[PDB]
């Protein structure tokens, strides 16, 4: 009798497998082969891996028994195991978790606040916004503005420095609510995150 032996590509380089692959999908089909020409038994081994994928002990099919998150985690270590019915083989396989765009971008340092004066001129930078976004490309890449946008104010679109593009009044104006958006640019589903900024008005 001589053992099986797995011929996926994956078990030398890597399994790609997308965070959104939904619960149920089938991943990949494991293949082997045998000399002997025997009927082959397929599995998983893991605490880990086995709450993760399912394997069909007949046809090799892996599927998946849980979401997985390439924010929570990007990687995994998997045992796959193939049978002759007279000895087990196991070999593991590296699996990449790939992103698709599933967060919105995440503000920081809130609550934002500034007190600046009346006679602050024009193209002064009076404040600094900041949100990162942890998916990656066009998903991780924020862009920032004012909802609505101001008359008085502006924010660079990169950067999210806030600037004064009007003279100010104080007998006219004390405070002003304002909401900052950051999006992501992911082509066919952008998220958004809003947050209030102040900014008072002294004499
Ligand atoms: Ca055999
Ligand atoms: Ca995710
Ligand atoms: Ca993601
Ligand atoms: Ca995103
Ligand atoms: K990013």
């Amino acid at each position: 009798n001589r053992l099986p032996y797995f011929i996926n590509y994956f078990f030398d380089t890597y399994l790609l497998i997308s965070e959104d692959t939904p619960v149920g999908s089938s991943v990949t089909q494991l293949l082997a082969r045998d000399m002997d020409n025997d009927p082959l038994v397929f599995g998983v081994s893991g605490e880990e891996a086995s709450r993760f994928f399912a394997v069909e002990s007949e046809t090799g099919v892996v599927w998946l028994r849980q979401p997985l998150d390439r924010e929570t985690k990007s990687e995994f270590t998997v045992e796959f195991s193939v049978s002759d019915s007279q000895g087990v083989i196991t070999r593991k396989v590296n699996i990449q978790v790939g992103d698709v765009n599933d967060n919105a971008p995440r503000f920081h340092n809130q609550p934002y606040s500034v007190r600046i004066p009346e006679n602050t001129p024009v193209g002064t930078p009076i404040f600094i916004v900041n949100a990162t976004d942890p998916d990656l490309g066009a998903g991780g890449s924020v862009l920032y503005s004012f909802q609505p946008p101001s008359h008085f104010f502006a924010i660079d679109s990169g950067r999210g420095i806030v600037t004064v593009i009007r003279e100010l009044d104080y007998e006219v104006t004390q405070a002003y609510q304002l909401q900052v958006n950051a999006t992501d640019q992911d082509k066919t589903k952008p998220l958004s995150t809003l947050a209030n900024l102040a900014i008072t008005i002294t004499d």
